[PDB]
């Protein structure tokens, strides 16, 4: 179980919006596999799974703005 939320930005910036949803959730995921992508006032960051296994479901979608701590979604077990 791993938990997915939006990084804590620095003062600069006091927010952030998803980049694209490559997949979705409710299929199978690959250790090594993109998953989502973030953007931030200049920085394009990008989220990998760090395990198989099966995601469960986004709360915020594609071209929405973020807060800091917001979660985006939660992966589940593989095995």
């Amino acid at each position: 179980a791993i938990d997915i939320k939006a990084p804590t930005f620095p003062e600069s910036i006091a927010d952030g919006t998803v980049a694209t949803w490559h997949k979705k959730p409710g299929e199978a995921v690959k250790r090594d596999e993109l998953i989502v992508d973030i953007e931030t006032d200049k920085v394009v960051m990008e989220v990998l799974a760090e395990a198989d296994g099966v995601i469960a479901e986004i709360v915020k979608n594609e071209g929405d703005t973020v807060l800091s701590g917001e979660l985006l979604g939660k992966l589940t077990e593989g095995g």
